[PDB]
């Protein structure tokens, strides 16, 4: 399985529009992430309550994007500067920042699966345009003990300690991995998308990030001259 990063990074593409980085139909958002599990009447449920955990967080990361000022963390992080393209040693820092200021904290679980989410932030925007990327190399140290909407078991106050079956493991890894999966390849090329206009030198330099006002004021006069 592979991140074809250049068609996530032109399909959807709406420059600017900084509401549309995540979807705010949270009915839409969870079929975007669970494409079959989540309207299948033959879910089993064990998964049927992963996902009713799963309805308030989505539901709190929709409300977190929409009062976040995505220009503001931008002009912060990578402003207009004297080279024309951002450093993408700022273009991690700013997808790290942002998701940690509107991701709640359950939804990867831990800061130690957040790093290992930053850690594939960084990887990603370091490949160049036109790269396949091994998904499951990415998914270093995610563990599935540290997320708690996958915990659907209520013991009673005695039996606590009790030991999770391997079916059990197993299904919440694909779960964790199906939203890992969409944290990558939907979420993070969006918010690129969003911020910058991306391309490449053709040459050594094979990744280049230029902001969207930046790139236009750069092209307006090869697009006032048309006249052939």
């Amino acid at each position: 399985l592979t991140i074809d990063w250049n068609s996530a990074l032109y399909h959807k593409i709406r420059p600017q529009d900084y509401k549309n980085i995540i979807e705010t139909d949270q009915g839409l958002l969870i079929a975007e992430i669970f494409p079959k599990i989540s309207e299948s009447s033959k879910t089993p449920r064990s998964l049927n309550f992963a996902l009713n955990n799963l309805k308030p967080i989505l539901y709190e990361l929709i409300r977190a994007h929409e009062r976040f000022s995505y220009r503001h963390i931008i002009n912060n992080i990578c402003p207009k500067s004297d080279t024309f393209y951002s450093s993408p040693k700022s273009v991690i820092k700013l997808l790290i920042v942002c998701v940690r200021k509107t991701f709640p904290l359950d939804l990867l679980g831990s800061n130690s699966n957040y790093s290992v989410l930053s850690k594939a932030i960084a990887i990603l925007v370091k490949k160049p345009l036109h790269s396949k990327i091994l998904f499951d190399e990415l998914c270093k140290g995610l563990r599935v003990k540290d997320v708690k909407w996958l915990e659907t078991r209520r013991l009673p106050a005695g039996e606590q300690t009790q030991k999770i079956p391997y079916y059990d493991v197993k299904n919440r890894q694909a779960l964790l991995y199906k939203l890992f999966f969409w944290i990558l390849s939907c979420y993070v090329p969006k918010l690129l998308s969003t911020f910058f206009y991306v391309t490449e030198l053709s040459s050594t330099v094979d990744i280049v990030y230029i902001r969207h006002d930046t790139w236009k004021t750069m092209s307006q006069p090869f697009l006032k001259s048309y006249f052939r």
